[PDB]
């Protein structure tokens, strides 16, 4: 965010890498709860544009909800314009050119006229306002989950488990995911997505159970 030198100039400081790590760790866990946007506002206090997006691209490989954040972006961006159009005459010397939406994402605009904007008296809240448009994003990014590319893949009452099994993988395999991610389906949703009757016998085996122990074990459920 911003600090002031002993020479009294507000300079840039980059985030810290513990509030990076913080911001990773707290994307890692909480999937798409509405508790990572409490977290979010919390991490992102005094963060400029640039340091917004350097929070987003430590969180980057969630290309779907990137994707979503984009179009949010670019959405609240387009309206910005269009509540402050553009004005071609000369800057006065004690004015301060306006931000446009790609200024205050970040986009066409430099650290220094971030901070510029944002130590303005009164300030023009570039951070906030990014920070808010992410927010929006979040948002809708939680509200829409409700997934169906692994989530909703529950084995039927009457279906082989080993039929199930193969679903499960088929989608799976096809999924962008992280492999931590992976792990987690194969070692824990599985389970959590049989049947009522599978996944009581599947739950009163051992704890280093194989698959092939669990095919065995639910064969004709």
């Amino acid at each position: 965010p911003i600090v002031q030198n002993l020479q009294g100039q507000m300079v840039h400081q980059a985030i810290s890498p513990r509030t990076l790590n913080a911001w990773v760790k707290v994307v890692e866990e909480k999937a798409f709860s509405p508790e990572v946007i409490p977290m979010f506002s919390a991490l992102s206090e005094g963060a400029t544009p640039q340091d917004l997006n350097t929070m987003l691209n430590t969180v980057g490989g969630h290309q779907a909800a990137m994707q979503m954040l984009k179009e949010t972006i670019n959405e609240e961006a387009a309206e910005w314009d269009r509540l402050h159009p553009v004005h071609a005459g000369p800057i006065a010397p004690g004015q301060m050119r306006e931000p446009r939406g790609s200024d205050i994402a970040g986009t066409t605009s430099t650290l220094q006229e971030q901070i510029g904007w944002m130590t303005h008296n009164p300030p023009i809240p570039v951070g906030e306002i990014y920070k808010r448009w992410i927010i929006l994003g979040l948002n809708k990014i939680v509200r829409m989950y409700s997934p169906t590319s692994i989530l909703d893949i529950r084995q039927g009452p009457k279906e082989p488990f080993r039929d199930y099994v193969d679903r499960f993988y088929k989608t799976l395999r096809a999924e962008q995911a992280s492999q931590e991610v992976k792990n987690w389906m194969t070692e824990t949703l599985l389970v959590q997505n049989a049947n009522p009757d599978c996944k009581t016998i599947l739950k009163a085996l051992g704890p280093g159970a194989t698959l092939e122990e669990m095919m065995t074990a639910c064969q004709g459920v």
